[PDB]
C-alpha cells in the first residue's frame, strides 16, 4: 500500500461513503448467482469492494475517476431496480448522503 496525501484522502472518503451504507448492500458486487439477468442491463457493475481494490492497486489517479465509480454504484442500482424497492430507496439515500461526503472531500483534493 503506497502512501500519498491523495491516496489517504481517498481511503478516508471511501470509508465515509461505506458508513452511509448502513445495510452493507453496496459492500460487494451484486451477486450474479442470485440475479442471472443483471449483466443484461448493467454494463459496468460497481461496489465498494471493487472500489477499494482499485484504490489499493493505485488505479484512481484523480478524484474524478473515484467519484465516477461511486456514481455507478448509485446509478446502476436506480437503473436495475423498481422505484418501490428497498434497494432503490437505499440508492437515493446514498446519493444524497454520499454527495455531501464527496463535496467536502473534493474540496480537500483540489488543494493538493
Ligand atoms: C439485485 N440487487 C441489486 O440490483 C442491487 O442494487 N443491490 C444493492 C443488491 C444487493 C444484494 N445484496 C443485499 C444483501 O447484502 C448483499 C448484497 C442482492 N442480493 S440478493 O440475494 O438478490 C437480495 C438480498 C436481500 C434482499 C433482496 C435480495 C430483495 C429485497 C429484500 C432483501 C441483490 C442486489
Amino acid at each position: 500500500m503506497q502512501l500519498t496525501p491523495f491516496l489517504i484522502l481517498l481511503r478516508k472518503t471511501l470509508e465515509q461513503l461505506q458508513e452511509k451504507d448502513t445495510g452493507n448492500i453496496f459492500s460487494e458486487p451484486v451477486p450474479l448467482s442470485e440475479v442471472p439477468d443483471y449483466l443484461d442491463h448493467i454494463k459496468k457493475p460497481m461496489d465498494f469492494f471493487t472500489m477499494k481494490q482499485n484504490l489499493e492497486a493505485y488505479r484512481y489517479l484523480n478524484f474524478d475517476d473515484f467519484e465516477e465509480d461511486f456514481n455507478l454504484i448509485v446509478s446502476n442500482c436506480l437503473k436495475y431496480n423498481a422505484k418501490d424497492t428497498i434497494f432503490y430507496r437505499a440508492a437515493v439515500r446514498l446519493r444524497e448522503q454520499g454527495g455531501a461526503v464527496l463535496r467536502q472531500a473534493r474540496r480537500q483534493a483540489e488543494k493538493m
